[PDB]
């Protein structure tokens, strides 16, 4: 493949991303300042967890559905088989999802937009998940320290997505062939952009997996979700 079209897709990527990232993050900085009172704060720790969990689900749902969306538009995920578009979108949605928060995630404050305004993670207490909670807070705060780009979200949740180690997979190779390409994509633009740095910084593909299993796993106890 030719530097050419390894910027064609680039280019491609990043404009999927932007078409399905649900808000805008200049929409997201923007609204740092209006921050849930404490009157606010106490309305969502008083609802019950059955009551959290509904509101949640929903939120985690359009959440997704955005994610399916992303992938629905990178060219070579439609070429492959259904048993492989499943497989890769069951195991990394999820993941995917989970990266995309760090955007709405304010390190300054540790707050996370939520519900039209940003709230801390005592906001979530109805659910008994501190754990899981804290777990999102850390990871985004983590994330978040590398002021991580939008076209950088984008080729890297690319390949969050585009992985062929995932168990299930009919047509391996044609899986590994799109990753490959990704890859190139990926690190031509790091180069591009002097941002070879962040490559070592962020998280091993394990580190994910396992955060993702956690919340799948207290998921299940309150539905049967689209990620379920
Ligand atoms: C803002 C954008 C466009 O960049 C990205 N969109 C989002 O943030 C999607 C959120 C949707 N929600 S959420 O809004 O209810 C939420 C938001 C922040 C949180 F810290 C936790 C939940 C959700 C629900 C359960 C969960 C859970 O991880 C949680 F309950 F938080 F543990 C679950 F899966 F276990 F249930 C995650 C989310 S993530």
């Amino acid at each position: 493949a030719s530097l050419t079209e390894i910027e064609h897709l680039v280019q491609s990527v990043c404009k999927s991303y932007r078409e399905t990232c649900q808000l805008r993050l200049e929409d997201l900085l923007r609204q740092r300042s209006n921050i849930f009172s404490r009157e606010e704060v106490t309305g969502y720790q008083r609802k019950s967890m059955w009551e959290m969990w509904e509101r949640c689900a929903h939120h985690l749902t359009e959440a997704i559905q955005y994610v399916v969306e992303f992938a629905k538009r990178l060219s070579g995920f439609m070429e492959l088989c259904q048993n492989d578009q499943i497989v890769l979108l069951k195991a990394g949605a999820m993941e995917v999802v989970l990266v995309r928060m760090c955007r709405a995630y304010n390190a300054d404050n540790r707050t996370v937009f939520f519900e039209g305004k940003y709230g801390g993670m005592e906001l979530f207490r109805a659910l008994g998940c501190s754990e899981l909670i804290s777990s999102i807070f850390d990871f985004s705060h983590s994330l978040s320290a590398l002021h991580f780009s939008e076209d950088e979200i984008a080729l890297y949740t690319a390949l969050v997505l585009i992985n062929a180690h995932r168990p299930g997979l009919q047509e391996k190779r044609k899986v590994e062939q799109l990753q490959y390409n990704l890859e190139l994509a990926f690190h031509h633009h790091l180069c591009k952009t002097h941002r070879q740095s962040i490559l070592a910084k962020l998280p091993p593909k394990g580190k994910l997996r396992s955060l993702c299993s956690q919340h799948v796993e207290r998921l299940q106890i309150f539905q049967h979700l689209h990620p379920i």
